[PDB]
This record gives C-alpha cells, sequence and structure tokens, in this order.
C-alpha cells in the first residue's frame, strides 16, 4: 500500500501498451515482479478469490522474485514482470473476457510469474548435452519448463507463509494447478508450430465462418458456446502465455532494442561456454564475433513471430501491437545502411 514515489511513478499508467518496463526495473533495484504483482493482482482481485491476505500474497511474490537469476540479461525478474504485464493486458480485452473465465484469469496470471523461476541463461539443448542435474531429472523432456512450474510449487505449498492455495476446495485447486502447468509447459519452443496451428483450427478457422454468416443474436450463442468449452480455453490460453512470452517485438522501439541486446547477450554467453568446453554449437548463428543483431531479429520475427500474433491479432484485434511490430521489423531493415 505504502509504495514509494519513484516506483508508485513508474507503474502509473501500467493498463496502457505503451510502459517503461525497464524504469520500474531501475526503480525497484531489480526487484520489479514483487510490486508490479501486489498491483495487477489486487487489480484483478487474485487473493479475493484464492482467499489469502496481502502478507501471504508478498511473501509469495519474495521467494519466487528471489530465486530469479539477476546476473541473467535476458531471463531474470524484469523479464517475468514484462509478461504479466503483456498476460494482464491480453486479460483486459474485450474478446478475453467474454470468452475465458475467472479461473482462467489467475490461471493465466499466476503462470506469468512463474513460468522462467530459476532460468539458468542457458537452452534446454544445453542442459542437454552438457549433461545437467536437471537434464538427466527430466530425461531431455522439457527440462526448463518442467523445472518452472514444479520448483514454483515446492516454493508455494513447502512453506505455510508463502502458500497462496492454502485456504481453498481440494477440486478448484486441483483445476487450477491443472491450467497452471499446462500454460507454463506450453512455452516450450519444440512445441510452437503444434500449439500455433491448433489455434488456427480449432479456434480462428470456425470463427471466421460463423461470421461470415452475421451479427445475428442466436449466432453470438453459437460463437460463445463453441469458444467457452474446456478444449478451447485452453488452447486460448496456450496461445495467451505464448504470445505474451515474446510480445518484446511488438513494444516501443526503445524497448524492442532493449529486449534484443540482452537475449542475443545471452545467447553470446552459451555460444563462448560452449566452444570453451567442447559441447555441440546449437545456436552457431548466435555467436558475439559474428552476429548480426538485426538481421537475427528479421530472421526471428519472420519465422515465429509474424504468423502467431497474426492469429492472435485476428482473435483479440491488437492495433498496438502489430503498429510496433511493423515499425520495428522496418527498423531492423533500415539499420543494414548497405
Ligand atoms: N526477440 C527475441 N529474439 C530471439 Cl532470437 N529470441 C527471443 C526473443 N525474445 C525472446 N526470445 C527467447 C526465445 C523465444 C522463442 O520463442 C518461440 C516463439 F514463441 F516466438 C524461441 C527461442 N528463444
Ligand atoms: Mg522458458
Ligand atoms: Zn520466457
Amino acid at each position: 500500500d505504502d509504495v514509494p514515489p519513484r516506483i508508485a511513478r513508474a507503474m502509473e499508467n501500467e493498463e496502457y501498451w505503451d510502459f517503461d518496463i525497464f524504469e520500474l526495473e531501475a526503480a525497484t533495484h531489480n526487484r520489479p515482479l514483487i510490486y508490479l504483482g501486489l498491483k495487477m493482482f489486487a487489480r484483478f482481485g487474485i487473493c479475493e478469490f484464492l482467499h489469502c491476505s496481502e502478507s501471504t500474497l508478498r511473501s509469495w511474490l519474495q521467494i519466487i522474485e528471489a530465486n530469479y537469476h539477476s546476473s541473467n540479461p535476458y531471463h531474470n525478474s524484469t523479464h517475468s514482470a514484462d509478461v504479466l504485464h503483456a498476460t494482464a493486458y491480453f486479460l483486459s480485452k474485450e474478446r478475453i473476457k467474454e470468452t475465458l473465465d475467472p479461473i482462467d484469469e489467475v490461471a493465466a496470471l499466476i503462470a506469468a510469474t512463474i513460468h522462467d523461476v530459476d532460468h539458468p541463461g542457458r537452452t534446454n539443448s544445453f542442459l542437454c548435452n552438457a549433461g545437467s542435474e536437471l537434464a538427466i531429472l527430466y530425461n531431455d523432456t522439457a527440462v526448463l519448463e518442467s523445472h518452472h512450474a514444479a520448483l514454483a510449487f515446492q516454493l508455494t505449498t513447502g512453506d505455510d507463509k508463502c502458500n497462496i492455495f492454502k485456504n481453498m476446495e481440494r477440486n478448484d485447486y486441483r483445476t487450477l494447478r491443472q491450467g497452471i502447468i499446462d500454460m507454463v509447459l506450453a512455452t516450450e519452443m519444440t512445441k510452437h508450430f503444434e500449439h500455433v496451428n491448433k489455434f488456427v483450427n480449432s479456434i480462428n478457422k470456425p470463427l471466421a465462418t460463423l461470421e461470415e454468416n452475421g451479427e445475428t443474436d442466436k449466432n453470438q450463442e453459437v460463437i460463445n458456446t463453441m469458444l467457452r468449452t474446456p478444449e478451447n480455453r485452453t488452447l486460448i490460453k496456450r496461445m495467451l502465455i505464448k504470445c505474451a512470452d515474446v510480445s518484446n517485438p511488438c513494444r516501443p522501439l526503445q524497448y524492442c532494442i532493449e529486449w534484443a541486446a540482452r537475449i542475443s547477450e545471452e545467447y553470446f554467453s552459451q555460444t563462448d561456454e560452449e566452444k570453451q568446453q567442447g559441447l555441440p554449437v546449437v545456436m552457431p548463428v548466435f555467436d558475439r564475433n559474428t552476429c548480426s543483431i538485426p538481421k537475427s531479429q528479421i530472421s526471428f520475427i519472420d519465422y515465429f513471430i509474424t504468423d502467431m500474433f497474426d492469429a492472435w491479432d485476428a482473435f483479440v484485434d491488437l492495433p498496438d501491437l502489430m503498429q510496433h511490430l511493423d515499425n520495428n521489423f522496418k527498423y531492423w531493415k533500415g539499420l543494414d545502411e548497405m
């Protein structure tokens, strides 16, 4: 409640897409998730739904954010705060409110908070090839993604003060647990095109068929009934967490460049270690001695981001994000200068 002024000023216009997350990072001293989490959870009313105190929520945000590695350029507390901001923005849209339930809103915001907890600044492929403790523990199968969700519940339910899922019905927690686990696992790279294609085939293509008929009152209930099913709601949640996780190319110009620099620097750390130890180089293009950052972002946007956000835009309607995506794509093209 009694928040200091710079951090209060940093979280002024938080409902808007244009948001200075790096000012909040600098203001909070690499503790943006606890301050942004408290406001976002209070605005939606998470602890009113979950039945918990503010002290229970603060201890949960404290222990979670502590396990985020500050030494990592990209995968740190500030990334999850940005993903939590992206998640809350999509939940606030007219399409998502009428489609999803309050249990899904809570599942999304909690998942966004924990989705990269205890990230070692290294990919799944690095851990499997190196033979890391988690690679052996999870059998080279969603090594990081399973560790993020597992460790999050270990820290939450393990301690009594940190447990936000204390005063809940066994059925409500069981449903909410499965919802969070699914969204955290859906962020995995290998399952990208599977989750994108299912969103197009099961939601967008049927919805395009029904919208061609008209705006009839009976037709809206057919659209509502179809989208609100347990299967399609899960596919929307899978798509929402995936877009929110990689929303940095659809941000304002100065924020887009900063996120690109961090994730690039993180891959160069991995590439130097792989060459030193004598491991198989999984990302040869991302080497500090050879990598064009502008050209790499153009490759990244064309392969993954363009088609994903196109489908997501068709469903939700996101004029700000696609306008930023166009401006940032043209900016990287301008930096060639040859
Ligand atoms: N601007 C970005 N560029 C690159 Cl090269 N990687 C990024 C970026 N922002 C997050 N990451 C991590 C990531 C994300 C990823 O997402 C696949 C799909 F969700 F986009 C696949 C592999 N690494
Ligand atoms: Mg991850
Ligand atoms: Zn992530």
